């Protein structure tokens, strides 16, 4: 699709809902889910706190706290993936995935672990923790983490490339594209499971249907991802996904066994547009900077491979693109002064919601797909046929505000909505410019 | 996708497959279906003949001649839908679509009209009869005619029935109706103007089904809108459907067809991506006079309004699953390699049919969840893969059989090792080089491709 102006977002004021902050001294909250006891439960990134909320009344709990959550301030990483067990009341655990330390490791220090707890009613807090899947990569970038338990009943955890070939981690090779060797597997190297949708069965192991790469079935359902922080199935047991981009090329997918989104390779659809890959990895020196002009204009020294010169297989784009640009576009924007990435034609989807609707439902919301915008500060609504084959429409923007949105979802009856909001960071103002000033950080909010 | 180049076309010669050539010279060879007697059926356009041909011999009878039918010689009307009833041993029957003559046009330029009929074959005397008119009064004009006729699941009829060629050419201030659909009024009076870009679903016996989406509040044959020219029409083995489609300048369509759907023509060609296309509306043009610069609406001559695909408002918008091709803004439509004839250096490939390979006994080796998209101005025939439950495409369309043909139809024989193919008689295609020729190497054939 193709960018809106700051002028269109700023419209989008949604002034036929009414906002009330339900909690606001939260610390980097990061998920919230509609529980089974009927209460809000979210988690904080970096304390591993895990929070239950009365929806009506704001009454909040601390139902317990993650031990060992590593996080650092300038990173993605701490406290990610949660899940109830979908039988809740005859299997009472929760999943999570966290960064902790890999004694087994200076650079990237830490692990992923994906982890079940038991929920003890009585004392109501979380005991007997078990590792499912550990030894999984970790760094401070693209971690994605989010973790959802399937029709299927097996969990399905998005992990993304971890930032191989921007910023801090530049240089290191990125590993969307590569998948295990029986070797590998067998020894629980799991380096590889780098920008993937895994799928695995709810004790942690391969499941004897999970797809096969380069002849071998392991964890991975699907590769070719950057940073997919949003995965949620439809009620006809599709699953859908939200996924961040570089400069460009922010998707929604929808994810099939065995497909490859195409990452680093290609951003977005196949198209040679705003977007090419250029591999700091094989550059000559790791001396050489990166022009930050999304592949399209770079330094000496590093190969470039356009979209269409990709010999990938099994290659699937998205529904939708948020946004696509061509090669005249100016990633240099001065409206966003210093802070020059928030004026990219991206949306910085930090999640992805299927709005069941209900008693109360909001007309004309049938089918749609709701997902947060961190640098725009709005939720966009994005209808699809009811059948969740194909997108209609564009992507449509709500709740325009200086506030940083990382997740949302909607009461049983369909009429409220319920949002996060980051603690910090920049978001783009009503006229296109930056702020650090939220106007509502770290906080639930509901919409009504 | 981006657009092949001229040596990439030209690789792609399928030296795993024997060519036999059954026929030549036949008038406008049009549709072919592997009939319920284990023999080819084919129609020709220009004449009206249904031919059926025996494959190992390339006998040829011809088995009927539709009646009246009207085709102008520098026009793409004439005889069109073809298809069998499903269950062809209980019900044998041919359903068909074509141009004739309409008695009460009141203008003289568009003088006929597309009439859908269902005929009875009779095995006894080996011959069609009992014709029976399903749906008439349709839209008729020699342009973007589409007129695939296939069967669904369902037991109703889906037909493509094109734009006419309205905002180009002959009709360029002609008002493109592929977004408009009837008023109840025009219905009632059987008023089938808006039945122009669209794809519609009937029953078998012409009538509007029940269940047919709503536009407007009115329910009318049509099942999706904003089509320009869709001439492949497919159902998968898992009931989805699927569509190949020609676009202007640029962006050819794969699509995914979904109750009532808006596939965007003319407002919108390929993505909704403000890319390489722009919407000139030449009915509301300043005066008649003015040209069509003919660069996709990128660049446009003084007075004819410009709707960028992004300035649109309309709604229940489906983008295509893959677009041959997509280009951007620069991109140069005046391109010097094919000379006097600068078209078919147009990144486009004008897809002519849209055929869902089901395998068999002898399947194809990796050809499983594919669509064949034979292509008329690069003569090749695009093999495109899907994933099993047929809901994306995956990889690119690749290039198959590169001749000087322009590829119109193609099918499979049941073990799914020999395909079948048509060639127009006539027309431009690509040479390996990149240029132009008018001498087709196979005018108007049958050939067969056995797989090696
Ligand atoms: O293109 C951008 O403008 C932009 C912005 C942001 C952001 O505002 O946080 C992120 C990203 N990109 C980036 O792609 C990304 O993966 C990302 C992760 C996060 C996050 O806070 O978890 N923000 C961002
Ligand atoms: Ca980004
Ligand atoms: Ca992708
Ligand atoms: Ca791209
Ligand atoms: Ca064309
Ligand atoms: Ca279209
Ligand atoms: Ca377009």
């Amino acid at each position: 699709d193709v960018p809106l102006t700051p002028s269109q977002f700023a419209k989008a004021k949604s002034e036929n809902f009414d906002k009330k902050v339900i909690l606001s001294n939260l610390n980097k909250p990061h998920a919230l889910l509609w529980g089974p006891d009927n209460q809000i439960w979210l988690t904080e990134r970096a304390t591993g706190k895990i929070l239950r909320v009365n929806p009506e009344s704001g009454s909040v709990k601390t139902v317990f706290q993650v031990p060992e959550i590593v996080n650092d301030a300038d990173g993605q990483n701490g406290l990610l993936g949660f899940a109830f067990h979908p039988d809740f009341k005859n299997n009472p655990y929760i999943y999570i995935s966290g960064t902790f330390k890999n004694p087994k490791s200076k650079e990237l220090p830490n692990q992923t672990i994906i982890r079940r707890y038991t929920y003890n009613k009585s004392t109501d807090t979380l005991e007997k923790p078990v590792d499912l899947l550990a030894g999984l990569p970790s760094s401070k970038d693209h971690q994605s983490g989010r973790l959802v338990i399937g029709p299927d009943q097996k969990i399905y955890y998005t992990i993304g490339d971890q930032g191989r070939n921007q910023l801090a981690y530049l240089f290191l090779p990125n590993q969307a594209q590569h998948t295990p060797t029986q070797q590998e597997l067998n020894g629980k190297d799991y380096h590889t499971y780098m920008g993937k949708v895994l799928r695995l069965n709810l004790d942690g192991s391969i499941p004897k249907d999970n797809p096969s790469f380069n002849g071998v079935v392991s964890h991975i359902y699907t590769l070719g991802h950057r940073n997919p922080q949003g995965l949620a199935f439809t009620p006809n047991g599709k699953l859908l996904q939200s996924e961040q981009g570089p400069n460009s090329d922010d998707e929604i997918n929808l994810i099939v066994k065995g497909g490859n989104y195409g990452w680093p390779n290609v951003a977005g659809y196949k198209d040679d547009s705003g977007y090419a890959y250029a591999n700091y990895s094989a550059a000559a020196n790791k001396s050489i900077k990166d022009l930050a002009q999304n592949g399209v204009k770079v330094a000496a020294g590093v190969p470039v491979t356009k979209e269409s010169e990709w010999t990938g297989k099994n290659f699937v784009p998205p529904l939708k693109t948020l946004y696509t640009v061509q090669d005249t576009y100016n990633y240099n924007d001065p409206t966003c002064g210093e802070m020059t990435y928030i004026c990219w034609p991206t949306v910085a989807p930090s999640s992805a919601y299927v709005y069941k609707g209900g008693k109360k439902a909001i007309t004309g919301w049938e089918n749609t797909l709701l997902v947060p915008s961190l640098k725009r500060g709005v939720i966009f609504r994005i209808k699809l046929d009811p059948t969740y084959s194909t997108t209609y429409d564009d992507a449509v923007p709500m709740f325009k505000s200086n506030n940083r949105y990382r997740d949302v979802i909607a009461s049983p009856d369909g009429n409220v909505l319920y949002v996060l909001t980051d603690t910090a960071g920049n978001v783009q103002k009503d006229d296109g410019s930056v702020t650090n000033t939220l106007e509502n950080p770290g906080s639930l909010i509901k919409f009504t």
